[PDB]
């Protein structure tokens, strides 16, 4: 049973949620959780909807070394480093991968010969390291984490580019279609975007009761900057070499911490029918004055019978657990519908049916169950989606100048600003509103540019930027961050 | 194209058939392969079905982190030592994972309290690494590599045996079933076994170029040592404490490394169909003097027609290269089935099929194309099996005395002997044979246990061990090993 509640210590509410509900595991080294099978499962829905997204593309998977040479490595310049075999040292240490690019793209510079090797398109799924020494979060920050890395080549800038935005069409789906969180496209700003890359793009995702963007996935256009940096060039049918174009794509288990904050609420997880494992939890009502049998049989029949319409049934029929015990139970865990049969719904013909994310109980025909329920996960679905998008969009201010900016962060919200996009202006900000921040904090930090929306408001022909006085050139997402 | 023969220079033939086909690439760090797709496909498959294989058993998917402690790894007692994060140091060194007793156990301790925690079943799809100062083989023996673990604990021995029992079954038919190449399910002796475990059973394959056995996957009985290690113990209805019995089971891309080997041949791969990414390829002949838009189309037709039996089928519809380039180009990276269709073949309805084994050629009407093409498929992937089946049942001598060991090594096979079992035997076994190798090598190594075969031929009455005389206990094959 969770205690924490969401809207007041949000961090006791999070980890309640997640370690009384079976997903997450503490472990003795700082930064790593052990991922249970109760949230391995939504992960494993998740890769497979990207997998078979991505297959459709023409993306294959594959599986590079873990380990990379501080020769490779240092070639483009939080690295764990491998420095002995038990006893023995190592000639040269080795880093444990934080990325895969310069594990890659040697091999790459080996593949590409000629315009008919492109557009090459490799992804893999591992885990990588990064490893900060600050205090981690399930989920959000770890030092280790589960990804999916794509890496594509083309012939050219507006192919690659193609490429990345339908990618971050794949991330936005991941989100919005499977785990129902709302997210905004965007492009990062100059100071934010991936090293060594031409233009990041990413989806960006809002936690309300701490008033902090996400970055929740991640597209780049790396253009030719890699490809100088490791030779990768094909010849054209003339014969002159020229430079790959590339791009590098991103997303980890960070989506399903995005998730539990998205929707749990004070009884714990609420799990999207989308990806829950278990969609339907059937619960008999087991009194010892009845036929058990019947109850149980009739529950195994409505198991066969949901399941030909592809829903996931589990039947909880432990004797030694009251019902309301079991309610608790699944509730906890986030499953979506709980089905109830006992003696008089059996003799009625019908089922109880609860609804995780409202409570609301309905009474259906056994013929009727199937269709009504793929009616009501549906409508679970769009409900968790709509009232997140609801949260999303109450939590973005639209201001024109800067002594807005403070109010709005202290209402735990996010700014929308007309902005200059000069990169100083940028690290101005962060160091002002960091101190801002702190000054605030002793009568009880900083802000930054989260990304710029592609979904552009109406820009007045004379608007300036809300930090420097400058003509505005975009509106730019700003806030406190992960 | 390859050139090195299989009989010759069986190295020099499995390097170009796994490089030339476009499965590996090699990499700066030693001991470590980059997977390309077209073998990464071929590890998909398998991972799928033994991944729907043992979630019919009730096994769940996790993910336990890849660093172990020293404290943790040490309280069991070729492992890498993380001891750096960049310039800093680490309070404390931490290994990467090279199996994960160590680093699940802990958690299994804390989980399971009472008898209706158990069974406990949980696998993981990751990379291990192992890190030998020995040269590497590509796919068989290889510093890091992708597996699967799967660790159980269950109230009981015999139902710890049993699910033992089941994994190695599924392990039979991962090579058998899906790879088409035969195995020995046995137990490895007291001197192999898994250290700490109590027994070890293991299904073993064999190579016949140069006579070696090789452990194909391993599934242990570990008893209750792990359990007494880390305290994992259960309450009984009645409130008693008791040590939970464990297995842990293991397989890795070895698997492909030992399919390669079995089904190649001068040309090239050939890959079981139960496994081919593309199980048909089609190449339209291109005469300039021809409709080729008609021939096109009616490929594309076929494929169409193909996939609704969920065959696997590209077209190969490149003009720029001729079809006796595509003929060895497929070959070369063992498509199972090749399909020709020209102008001459579209007048009269048919196609050519070209099987990738025996290179038997057919023409079939296009009605019956999705049939028979189903039939030679199966056919292939059985012939491939009961040949390797032969090759394996040719390379066992079974014998009765030692002096028959060394010729039978000779002859690049494995031996057979009624053994006593004890262990001291073993390794005075190994260090003779190792030392009668070496004196042979002179004039142009060391023999071992590869299993206790489950099918024990008859043991006549009075039968003496093979070496030292004593009462036979059982049949032991024996054989250099990898
Ligand atoms: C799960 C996950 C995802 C992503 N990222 C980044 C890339 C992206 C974005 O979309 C996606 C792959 C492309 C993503 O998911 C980055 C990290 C991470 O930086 N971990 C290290 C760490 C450990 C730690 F204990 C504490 C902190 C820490 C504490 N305070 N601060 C400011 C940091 C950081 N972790
Ligand atoms: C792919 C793979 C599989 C397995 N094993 C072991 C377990 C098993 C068996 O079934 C399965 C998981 C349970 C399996 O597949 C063990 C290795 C391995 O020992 N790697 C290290 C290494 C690297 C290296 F460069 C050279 C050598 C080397 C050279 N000479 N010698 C005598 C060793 C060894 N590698
Ligand atoms: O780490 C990143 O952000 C990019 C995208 C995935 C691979 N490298
Ligand atoms: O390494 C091994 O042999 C066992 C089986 C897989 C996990 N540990
Ligand atoms: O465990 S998998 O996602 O690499
Ligand atoms: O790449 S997967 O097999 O962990
Ligand atoms: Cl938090
Ligand atoms: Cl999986
Ligand atoms: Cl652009
Ligand atoms: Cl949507
Ligand atoms: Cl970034
Ligand atoms: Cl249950
Ligand atoms: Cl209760
Ligand atoms: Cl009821
Ligand atoms: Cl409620
Ligand atoms: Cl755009
Ligand atoms: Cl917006
Ligand atoms: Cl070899
Ligand atoms: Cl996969
Ligand atoms: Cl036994
Ligand atoms: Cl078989
Ligand atoms: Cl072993
Ligand atoms: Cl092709
Ligand atoms: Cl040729
Ligand atoms: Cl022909
Ligand atoms: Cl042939
Ligand atoms: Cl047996
Ligand atoms: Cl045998
Ligand atoms: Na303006
Ligand atoms: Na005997």
């Amino acid at each position: 049973m969770v205690t924490a509640k969401k809207d007041e210590n949000f961090s006791e509410w999070y980890t309640q949620a997640i370690v009384r509900s079976e997903m997450i595991e503490y472990y003795d080294i700082s930064g790593c959780y052990i991922m249970r099978p109760w949230a391995f499962h939504i992960w494993e829905k998740v890769q497979r909807f990207f997998d078979d997204e991505i297959k459709k593309m023409g993306v294959e998977n594959s599986y590079f070394p873990m380990f990379v040479s501080r020769h490779k490595l240092e070639k483009e310049k939080e690295v764990a480093w491998v420095t002995h075999y038990g006893d023995s040292p190592l000639p040269e240490k080795i880093a444990i991968r934080p990325t895969s690019e310069t594990i890659m793209y040697p091999a790459y510079a080996k593949w590409i010969r000629s315009h008919r090797d492109l557009p090459l398109k490799l992804n893999q799924w591992c885990s990588v390291v990064r490893w900060e020494f600050k205090q981690p979060t399930p989920f959000l920050r770890t030092r280790e984490f589960l990804w999916q890395e794509g890496h594509t080549a083309h012939a050219t800038e507006e192919e690659a580019w193609e490429l990345v935005l339908d990618i971050l069409e794949l991330y936005r789906r991941w989100y919005e279609e499977c785990l129902a969180v709302p997210v905004i496209k965007g492009e990062k700003s100059e100071g934010e975007k991936f090293a060594g890359g031409k233009k990041t793009t990413t989806v960006e995702a809002f936690i309300p009761e701490n008033g902090r963007g996400i970055q929740a996935a991640t597209s780049h256009l790396l253009g030719t900057n890699f490809a100088k940096m490791f030779e990768i060039e094909f010849e054209d049918e003339e014969g002159h070499k020229r430079l790959v174009h590339q791009t590098s794509w991103g997303c980890t288990t960070r989506s399903l911490g995005v998730m539990i904050m998205t929707h749990g609420d004070d009884k714990g997880l609420v799990i999207p029918p989308r990806v829950a494992s278990v969609q339907v939890v059937i619960i008999p009502i087991l009194f010892k004055d009845e036929n058990t049998g019947e109850i149980l049989g009739k529950c195994r029949e409505l198991k066969t019978m949901l399941e030909k319409a592809d829903i996931r049934v589990r039947i909880d029929d432990r004797s030694n657990y009251t019902p309301g015990w079991k309610y608790n139970h699944w509730e906890v865990k986030g499953v979506p519908l709980r089905l109830e049969l006992g003696p008089k719904d059996l003799a009625k013909g019908t089922a109880r049916v609860v609804r995780r994310d409202t409570g609301e109980a309905y009474q259906i025909s056994w013929a009727d169950l199937a269709p009504k329920l793929l009616e009501l996960m549906e409508g679970i679905q769009r409900s968790l989606f709509e009232k997140a998008k609801a949260r999303l969009h109450e939590g973005i201010e639209k201001i024109s100048t800067f002594d807005e900016v403070m109010p709005a962060l202290n209402r735990k919200h996010l700014v929308l600003a007309p902005w200059c996009e000069d990169p100083e202006s940028e690290e101005q900000i962060k160091k002002e509103t960091q101190k801002l921040s702190e000054i605030q904090a002793i009568e009880a930090g900083a802000m930054k540019t989260l990304c710029i929306p592609f979904d552009q408001p109406p820009m007045p022909e004379g608007t300036k930027c809300f930090y420097t006085g400058k003509p505005a050139k975009r509106w730019t997402l700003w806030g406190r961050s992960y």
